């Protein structure tokens, strides 16, 4: 399932991932709030909210 | 009544309360997911999310 | 027993610790001043002033 | 998705979710006779009864 | 809770605050005619007269 | 209901009442983000910035 960013977010722990608004990811696994994914233009992967996004 | 911020955070939504880490902000409202606070920092109010905060003695 | 940093501290010895404004630290020891605590960030050990910090209620 | 509430409704559990007339809310969960909401005005969440509001 | 103070006050025993009017303090104990309080800014303890403070 | 000001404010306008943080003042009107108020330290009249001010419990 790919999913899109709502907002922009920076990372603050390590295992996390930076994107902004529009940016389309897949997601990796759905470990509970935190979702872990990869970035599709970046390419660089790790943890996201799963808040900040949305299910295309 | 005062919380202290352990991340930065930028506010997002209208009437999302920035704040940096270690700021000191009285708490107003406490529900849920987001509570309403007053900023000791920038005198600001608005929401922040209680995960980003730590309330402190 | 989580404390967290109210503000930054430049270690002015060896055996106590340097921390900045909302870190969070495992308090060891409550003696005196100066209290042994644990950043949960470095896992780093050392004497903190009890003054910068506040504890987590 | 969203709904808009008809009447006024005061909580009668813990779980509830409290709000006013004309008050906008999301919905997260069509549980039958009880939806599950996020208030767009409180930002709070809870059930509500579902006869209360309208879709939009 | 917080209060701020109405006037200024000088400290008379070794116990008691000194503050300044409109100083924010944290009210620790409600101990009768003088409450135990904390300062926001010196974070400084100390007893204060009650009547000397709004509670917000 | 009474307020309370957490922070001194000067005038910039003609309707608006000065006041010093502290100073004690009775709400006439809750329009919106500027309040109506008479302060009972000058006794005047005018409008405060509602973020100024707390309200008393």
């Amino acid at each position: 399932i790919i999913v899109v960013a709502l907002y922009d977010y920076e990372a603050i722990h390590h295992e996390d991932l930076s994107f902004q608004k529009g940016d389309q990811m897949v997601v990796l696994e759905e470990s509970g709030e935190w979702w872990k994914a990869r970035s599709l233009a970046t390419r660089k992967e790790g943890y996201i909210p799963s808040n900040y996004v949305a299910r295309v």
